[PDB]
């Protein structure tokens, strides 16, 4: 047995008014913890909020959309509990207006597109971005973070910032969407969808 430990914790975040947001929270223990969110100190409705699990409720992902700018800015809470303990963790979401964007605010140059594959098939998703500092970029599937460091040589993410998958498989279909962020900023792409055939 042992008290939890985070492993994932959320960061400060800026965005743009009409788009998106995504904060994201995981810890280990034994027995497995369990992840709750607060806003303003109050627990969320997840028949309000669109709240998604993963690694048997020890993750969980909290999504706004679209952003509005006298609601949505506030200061948001993480928190995780076994038998053993609790521990949490916070952090602030800001939103500007269009003409509040400072010059090197990121922006998407190409992006992914539809795409239809034959089973067993290479697929690629590209997604090109600028801004002043250049940006780095991760990728999202409905509604869940991606982490390449987990499929065993099948998944990955190139210099260029395009996703590559070997061997395409079912469970490999859905929607994905690509996100820019640096020193001033964040943005989501357009979403795409991949479908597996034959
Ligand atoms: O900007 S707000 O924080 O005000 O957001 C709107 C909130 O207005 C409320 O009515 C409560 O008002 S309050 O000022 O006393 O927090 C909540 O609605 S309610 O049905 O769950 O009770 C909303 O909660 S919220 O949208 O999930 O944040």
């Amino acid at each position: 047995d042992s008290k939890p430990v985070f492993i994932k914790v959320p960061e400060d975040q800026t965005g743009l008014s009409g788009g998106v947001a995504s904060f994201v929270c995981q810890a280990t223990g034994e027995p497995k913890p369990r992840i709750t969110w607060m806003k303003k100190g109050k627990k969320v409705s997840s028949q309000r909020f669109e709240v998604i699990e993963f690694d048997d409720g020890a993750g969980s992902v909290l999504r706004i959309q679209p952003l509005r700018v006298q609601r949505d800015e506030a200061i948001y809470e993480c928190t995780a509990t076994n038998s053993l303990g609790e521990i949490n963790t916070s952090a602030k979401l800001s939103v500007l207006e269009e003409e509040q964007l400072p010059p090197g605010f990121p922006s998407i140059d190409m992006g992914p597109q539809l795409k239809v594959v034959e089973k067993a098939r290479t697929a690629t998703m590209l997604c090109a971005a600028g801004g002043n500092p250049d940006p780095e970029i991760s990728w999202f599937k409905d509604f869940l973070p991606v982490d390449p460091a987990t499929s065993n040589g099948r998944i990955k993410q190139l210099r260029s910032g395009a996703l590559q998958i070997e061997s395409s498989e079912e469970s490999d279909q859905g929607k994905y969407e690509c996100v820019a962020t640096n020193s001033a900023g964040t943005r989501y792409s357009a979403p795409a969808n991949l479908y597996v055939r034959v």
